[PDB]
């Protein structure tokens, strides 16, 4: 068996509304370290790349590694049919060829089971070799939402410009232009409010802003967000899932 | 005349919003104990039944019984253009063919008065037979909305069946399958949240979600939802409309 | 230079949105005296005249006189990249063919700074005649844009009927007729309720619908507005934009 009871469902319900409209189907990599799951999208411009930890789980067992593909559109489907206090259980019998969803609304006797049909994919892993970065910004992942999506409405690509002393956001189309400049801020109560920039040198990069929206919908997850960036190398952008890990999204710069 | 006054007239505003989507026309048949209608859906399928009696209203004087045919899509127009805190009357002069709704804001200086065309409707009316029923369920309307709306994701029949302890409800489609227990507890706050089965016999059975979904447009109506079910007969979904009667639906059944 | 800067921006976030659904381009016209606008919709059917006086500016400087072409659609999308709290400055340098918007959040160190492209407009400008109004009404803006909205589900036209103690709207079409009577309030001053009659002799118009739903567009900019009538001449619907001005709509009537 694999069995992974989580008391904080709705963490669950958030990494599927974050992941299904940029990845139609992917492999849920399953072992006794945790849930990985890394998948490309169709146009090959991005990655995502999943961390849950098995100690981030209240309960958690592994008997033997599994490779679930999953189409992520049914499992939407299937975790908007729990409620966002729910305790969530994934359950998967050694040899079944589906993977299992249980819901326990826990101020109500209301318990729901769900079993999803999986699929065969053939996915190629591939290795993110691990590197140190020029510009990394941490911000509150609200601000980082609203600035994509307003500039989206002046063009399709962003110019992302980094300095010791503050992060700028360009965009260029048919009716004008807009940038946007961030400070590094000083004096906040939360850390949370915080912009903070550790610069090893200054970055220029050109972005599509339809793919950072995409992975602003991971907004739900944390209230900060961290913009990694080094010269001709993807960006990426991570929000952190407390307790468990990570989603970190990787996009290609443009030429 | 017909003269019915309605302090409380958010009451008409949620039945025209509970009917209109099943049912295009119907005949409101006005006598002295008060308003009845009933009457199929288009497809016969199913069946509605509403009851508001004479003394859950303010004011009634009814001198002589009417049918009145009514385009419930241009009442349920008209109703909206009353706001929630409304008295309002409903009328019919001594021989005019049209109904009149006057809508009184009574913490504003507005007076609305709306006349509705009537229409010519030829219905043959049902007898619904007493009967008994081997499973009634008592529940909280929002779960079972919550239940055949979520449902509905999954398939588009539900089987609903009841254990000593609960009630069941499953769902199967394309994507996999879907099962809800809702068991009965008595740690709860009020009694409207208390699930109440009482059974003679065990029952299980099949319905289409589609109809369901058109039911629970009554939610507003009522906290509580009363589910009652034999074998080879149609299902009763009841919505109690407190000092003034209700709304039943009556659903065939599948094989 | 000209150079205008508004502490509550959100007063030109109001003003686009009120403007762009009936107006697609537009000449703004700045002098030292302020911001003017004048413009007819598409189908010559109503009037808009815009003003913003220079002293409701925080600061303003207007070195020469300009008739900057805007299409409106592309300054709503930009006035859209602002929060409701910006404070919002308007910028043109003297012989640029842009016009610079610049967004500060007041409470966040973030700089926002658009530059819009203009156009060639040849504008016929109006001579707005003399006109004394029979009837001029005074009512809150939500409780006029609620009528508007509520009697369109009826009929396309309205009558409107001013009387000395009251102002009443009606429509009729398929489904039957509706009236709305608002009487005069004795007690006034709270603007949110108070509804005020100035007449020399009473009226009655019919106007379309349709456009009366473009005007009130206009209610976040007042909680009241004001409807000034005379037989054969149009209709104006005017907004007061506190310390500056107001949105002033004129539609003819049907005759
Ligand atoms: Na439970
Ligand atoms: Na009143
Ligand atoms: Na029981
Ligand atoms: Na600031």
């Amino acid at each position: 068996m694999f069995e992974a009871r989580l008391v904080q469902g709705s963490i669950l319900k958030k990494v599927l509304e974050a992941l299904k409209d940029l990845i139609n189907e992917a492999c849920w990599d399953i072992s006794s370290s945790g849930v990985n799951l890394q998948s490309m999208d169709s146009s090959h411009v991005s990655l995502v790349q999943l961390t849950l930890r098995s100690e981030g789980f209240d309960t958690y067992r592994c008997d033997r590694n599994l490779a679930m593909g999953v189409n992520l559109t049914s499992m939407s489907k299937i975790l908007k049919c729990a409620g966002n206090e729910d305790i969530i259980t994934l359950r998967a019998e050694d040899n079944a060829d589906t993977l299992a969803l249980v819901f326990e609304a826990p101020n109500q006797e209301k318990v729901s089971d769900y079993e999803m049909k999986l699929m065969d994919l053939d996915v190629e892993q591939l290795g993110i070799p691990e590197q140190e970065y020029s510009c990394v910004v941490k911000m509150p992942s609200g601000e980082f939402a609203r600035i994509c999506r307003d500039l989206s409405h002046i063009g399709d690509a962003v110019v992302i410009s980094c300095a010791k002393d503050g992060v700028k956001f360009s965009a260029s189309g048919e009716l004008g232009n807009g940038n946007i400049k961030l400070s590094q801020t000083s004096n906040v109560d939360k850390e949370e409010e915080a912009v903070t920039i550790e610069m090893n040198e200054p970055v220029q990069l050109t972005f599509a802003l339809r793919y950072l929206n995409f992975f602003t919908k991971a907004t739900p997850l944390s209230s900060t967000v961290t913009l990694s960036m080094s010269a001709d190398v993807p960006l990426v952008v991570e929000y952190k899932i407390a307790d468990m890990g990570h989603l970190k999204y990787y996009l290609a710069p443009k030429i």
